[PDB]
């Protein structure tokens, strides 16, 4: 039969009120005969009705697949409220609920820092910039590099590791032009995450 | 009936000469009431005899599981050459066959540099090293710190990720007593690649 995942807003969606965050309920192996799944949403036990949802194709396989998308209100997510999809369908033997909620734990904002190119690159053409962002828990969160304000193009962010202490730790890799670099520059790495005031902080070289 | 798994060897452990890879292949869901299975191995389709297999019962669902470790050659699985075992057993319709082998592709060796702590750290008794290792290809790479030539304790690796050039990189953190590394510059950081010479290199702080 289907089988179906849950999945979490993004966090920077839930941590900026401009933006708008939602949780998804996913249905997979959706027989093309029967394509019908009834598919109901709580908040809390409350039943709710303001979920957007669509079937597509899955080729691959000859399969569909129902998304279903709830657009939630940010401080349902903080608080710690608990989502719920319940799946229907004439092929399951009963119905499938899936929950997911924001998991309760410590909260410590991340220390961010930029470090500049390793002196053994400076006699390069392009040089590498690090943004260390460490010591945060909970594990999510948002970072990236910026230059005179607009995101920037070439950057990578590694993963957060689980730290001896139990907090977290990741790093942002941002490759420039040695030119840019020593000409006057605005590069900075700016982070997301609910231990920040406003959510949200910047680290730069300079002024 | 039983599902078999195949898994390479630890990249350290094939990379260095004197360590011991290993190719493993485990099978689960094994029966308590029918517990012999019988595991041939092949390395480019020649049989070899010099595996070491085991069963032991998995209380979690009633079953049991048998693990085979094949010893390797280091040059064998480094050269391209197809790693297979087969297992079977009187209630198989048919042999279960698994197979592994090194993935093709390019070789890129990895740029390795040592990074200070950040300045803001420098007030503090206890400060961060950074060890940026990146260009590399294929992701596969053992990363450590060492103090004296020692391994280090209090070190975090990431894991790779996937650069704009389709090349990886990551990074391995320290945390270090700042007096003791003013001092004597103790710490280097080692690096496990195909791509070096001797497939090893290291880097310390000028
Ligand atoms: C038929 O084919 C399909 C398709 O196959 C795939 O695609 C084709 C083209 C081929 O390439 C093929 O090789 C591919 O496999 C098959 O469909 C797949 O089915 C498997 C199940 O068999 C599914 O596997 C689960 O995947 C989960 C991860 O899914 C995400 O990530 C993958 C890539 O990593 C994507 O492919 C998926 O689409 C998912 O992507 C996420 O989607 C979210 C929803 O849209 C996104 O979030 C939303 O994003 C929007 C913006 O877009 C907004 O931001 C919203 O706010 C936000 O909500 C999200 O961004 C996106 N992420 C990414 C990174 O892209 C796994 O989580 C899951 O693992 C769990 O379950 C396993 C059991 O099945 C178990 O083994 C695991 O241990 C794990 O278990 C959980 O563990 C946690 C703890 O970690 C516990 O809390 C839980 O208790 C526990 N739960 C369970 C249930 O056990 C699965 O591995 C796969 O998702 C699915 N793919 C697709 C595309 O649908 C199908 O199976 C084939 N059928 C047959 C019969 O062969
Ligand atoms: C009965 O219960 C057992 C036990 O259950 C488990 O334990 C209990 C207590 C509960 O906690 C329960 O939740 C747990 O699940 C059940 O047994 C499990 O059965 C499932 C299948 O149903 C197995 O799932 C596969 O797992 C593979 C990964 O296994 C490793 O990682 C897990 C952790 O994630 C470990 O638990 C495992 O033990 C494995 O660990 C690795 O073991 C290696 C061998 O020992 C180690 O390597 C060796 O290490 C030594 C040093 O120690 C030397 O270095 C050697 O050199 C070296 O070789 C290795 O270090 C170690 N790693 C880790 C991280 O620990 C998955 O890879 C596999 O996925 C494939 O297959 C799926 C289909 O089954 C498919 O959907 C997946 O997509 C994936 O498919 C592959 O995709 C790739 C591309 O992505 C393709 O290339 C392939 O073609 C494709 N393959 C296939 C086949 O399609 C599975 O998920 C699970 O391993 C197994 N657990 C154990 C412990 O045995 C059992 O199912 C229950 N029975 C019933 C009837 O309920």
């Amino acid at each position: 039969g289907p089988s179906v995942f849950i999945f979490p807003p993004k966090i920077k969606d839930v941590l900026m009120i401009s933006l708008s965050p939602i949780v998804t309920c996913v249905v997979v192996d959706v027989s093309e005969d029967d394509p019908d799944v009834q598919i109901s949403w709580f908040v809390n036990n409350v039943e709710v009705h303001t979920a957007q949802t669509q079937t597509h194709r899955e080729d691959y396989n000859s399969t569909l697949r129902v998304v279903s998308a709830l657009p939630i209100q940010h401080q349902d997510w903080m608080s710690g409220k608990e989502f719920k999809c319940k799946v229907n369908n004439k092929d399951l033997p009963a119905p499938i609920e899936r929950t997911i909620s924001k998991p309760k734990g410590s909260v410590r904002a991340p220390q961010v820092y930029v470090l500049p190119p390793p002196e053994e690159e400076m006699t390069k053409k392009q040089v590498t910039l690090t943004c260390m962002v460490k010591d945060f828990m909970p594990e999510d969160i948002y970072v990236e590099w910026t230059n005179n304000g607009k995101t920037e193009l070439n950057y990578k962010n590694t993963e957060p590791v689980l730290d001896s202490d139990g907090s977290y730790f990741m790093y942002s890799k941002l490759r420039v032009e040695k030119k840019n670099w020593v000409e006057r520059n605005s590069y900075s790495c700016s982070v997301v995450h609910e231990g920040l005031h406003n959510h949200h902080t910047t680290k730069s070289f300079s002024r």
